[PDB]
């Protein structure tokens, strides 16, 4: 079936235990591990991945933003914007939304301090606000997503919270 909020298996998420991996690899070998998340409050918890999905294929899309760094995924894939929000990629950009994203992320294991977890996003980290400066078609490519036991969301490690 169609999957509205997928991305490509090299998106990488910002894994606690592992640091930066592979959707792709994450849910090939159905790694146990926890992502960052961001609870309705606004904070940002490590949570453990409850279930991994393999989509197959479908479009992808790269989308870039404004300080360089991209999207690969489905159109409708949903992201949090600077006003809190939880829209479709492809929303942000026609609308010219910012991007809630954080920068200058270590990219390893324990990137967040888990101790002082849960904390505030916004607070969190060097907090980026950028909008979505294009979109180019990848073709027809493999899409996965993951499962988690609270909240649908998660960092990728280029700073950008991809939530279903």
């Amino acid at each position: 079936p169609f999957c509205p909020g997928c991305l490509s298996f090299g998106t990488e998420i910002l894994t606690v235990e592992y640091g930066p991996l592979p959707i792709g690899k994450i849910v090939s070998e159905e790694i146990n591990c926890s992502v960052y998340s961001v609870d309705p409050e606004g904070r940002v918890y490590t949570q453990a991945i409850a279930q991994w999905h393999d989509r197959g294929e479908q479009e992808v899309l790269e989308y870039e933003l404004e300080d360089g760094s991209v999207i690969r995924a489905t159109s409708d894939h949903r992201f949090l914007t600077t006003d809190y929000q939880l829209l479709a990629i492809e929303e942000i950009f026609a609308r010219q939304l910012d991007l809630l994203t954080l920068e200058n992320i270590k990219q390893t294991e324990e990137a967040l301090d888990n101790h002082r977890l849960p904390f505030p996003l916004l607070d969190a980290g060097t907090i980026k606000m950028v909008k979505v400066i294009g979109r180019r078609s990848l073709g027809v490519q493999r899409i996965f997503d993951i499962g988690l036991p609270q909240d649908h969301n998660f960092l990728l490690a280029n700073g950008a919270i991809a939530a279903n």
